[PDB]
Order: C-alpha cells, then sequence, then structure tokens
C-alpha cells in the first residue's frame, strides 16, 4: 500500500547517518503539495485558530503525530509564500 511504501522511506531516513535530506524531500513532497493546495494562494495574516487545525489535519493524512511532523514541516519549508511559512513556524513552536 501507499502506507507501506512511505514506511520504507522513513526506515531509510532514520537509519541514515548523517540524516539524508534527499529521502526526507521525497517524504515531504506530497505533504508540501497538499499544503500548497490549501494555503498557496493565501496572502496577508495567518489565522491560528482556523489554520493550525487545518495544517495538522493535512499532516495527519500522511504521518502519525510525533517527531515525523517536525521533520516534515522543516523540509516543506525548504521547498517554499510567507503565509504557509508563518503557519509552519507557529506549529513548530507548539511542537517544541
Amino acid at each position: 500500500s501507499a502506507e507501506k511504501t512511505r514506511e520504507v522511506l522513513w526506515q531509510q531516513y532514520y537509519a541514515s547517518n548523517p540524516p539524508d535530506h534527499a529521502v526526507l524531500e521525497v517524504l515531504a513532497t506530497p505533504v508540501r503539495e497538499a499544503l500548497l493546495a490549501r494555503f498557496g494562494q493565501h496572502q496577508g495574516s495567518v489565522v491560528p485558530a482556523i489554520d493550525l487545525p487545518e495544517l495538522r489535519s493535512v499532516l495527519q493524512q500522511f504521518d502519525s503525530f510525533g517527531k515525523r511532523w517536525e521533520a516534515i514541516l522543516l523540509q516543506v519549508l525548504e521547498g517554499i509564500l510567507p503565509y504557509l511559512s508563518e503557519l509552519i513556524n507557529k506549529e513548530l513552536m507548539i511542537l517544541l
């Protein structure tokens, strides 16, 4: 399944030393696409109470809550809009 393939990616990412960002970029690709589809045309100010739940809902489509979210979020940023960037940074502050 798609879940099994994605787990092979995570296996290779976490085993890797130093951490392999090319593998993480593959992991982040569909997540970035989904986030850009929700927020790519958003300009102006973020709305935390609305946008953060939506952002977390997207993350949950791909990966279970935890340290995977932090890696994905950081890697998504590498491939991008100040709106989505700001949203990501607010979630990262929460995940700290």
